[PDB]
């Protein structure tokens, strides 16, 4: 269909592990949008391409814990797409980005 990015500038802590818990690393965020997010963070490994992690982070006092893709990592830099396999990993996304806007 047809998706605004909401795109929103803002700095937050967050946590990203691969999906077999091989990598975990630490970071803040840059952007985020109803797409996925920009990360100021360093990745310990080349992507072969879009590989899954989760991405923690907390905002309001409630944790947010999202699926997503990393699909590129340039020191200093990790960008992702979220995963939204149902209407709670939806609204998480529209949680944290609309939390940011409020």
């Amino acid at each position: 269909q047809k998706r605004n990015s909401h795109r929103i500038p803002a700095t937050i802590p967050v946590e990203v592990a691969n999906a077999d818990g091989s990598i975990i690393v630490t970071g803040v965020t840059e952007d985020l949008s109803m797409g996925g997010a920009a990360v100021k963070m360093s990745w310990p490994a080349k992507l072969s391409g879009p590989t899954p992690v989760y991405i923690r982070t907390v905002l309001d006092g409630e944790e947010l814990i999202l699926p997503a893709r990393i699909i590129r990592a340039g020191n200093g830099r990790g960008i992702f797409i979220w995963t939204i396999d149902n209407l709670q990993q939806e609204f998480s996304v529209i949680r944290l980005v609309f939390g940011l806007e409020h």
